[PDB]
């Protein structure tokens, strides 16, 4: 599994999961509480720094809605 998609009513998002783990070359960094699922995950994290957030800080990677929610 490399890639996450989020179906969203806004448009879908797909979180190349790969990508990341051979980009940032570390798991503890986004998996806090250890590498598997991540309790309470939803807009708001993935708006801060579940996603965005990050972007916007490392100034790469998609920060403009339609850069990630794509697909009507
Ligand atoms: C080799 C290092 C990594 C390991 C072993 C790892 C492992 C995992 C696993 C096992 C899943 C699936 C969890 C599930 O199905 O509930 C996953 C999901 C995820 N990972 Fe990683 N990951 C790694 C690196 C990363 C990195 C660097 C990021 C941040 C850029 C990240 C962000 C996420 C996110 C956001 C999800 C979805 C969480 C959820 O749906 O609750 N992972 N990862
Ligand atoms: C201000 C611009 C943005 C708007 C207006 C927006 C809007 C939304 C909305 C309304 C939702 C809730 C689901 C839905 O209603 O369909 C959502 C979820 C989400 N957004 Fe955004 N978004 C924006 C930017 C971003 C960016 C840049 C990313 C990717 C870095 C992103 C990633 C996500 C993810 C992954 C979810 C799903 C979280 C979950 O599954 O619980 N969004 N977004
Ligand atoms: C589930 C939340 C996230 C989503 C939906 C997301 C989505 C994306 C997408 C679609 C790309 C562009 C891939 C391409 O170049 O085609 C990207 C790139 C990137 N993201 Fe994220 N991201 C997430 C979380 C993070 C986090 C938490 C960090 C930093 C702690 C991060 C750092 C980066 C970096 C460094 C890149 C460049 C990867 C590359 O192009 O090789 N992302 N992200």
């Amino acid at each position: 599994i490399d890639k996450i998609t989020y179906p969203t009513r806004i448009g879908a998002v797909v979180f190349p999961h790969k990508k990341h783990q051979d980009a940032l070359g570390e798991c503890r960094g986004c998996h806090e509480k250890g590498p598997g699922r991540i309790d309470g995950f939803d807009k708001v994290m993935a708006h801060g720094k579940g996603c965005k957030g990050c972007h916007e800080e490392m100034k790469i990677g998609p920060v403009r809605c339609g850069d990630c929610h794509k697909g009507g």
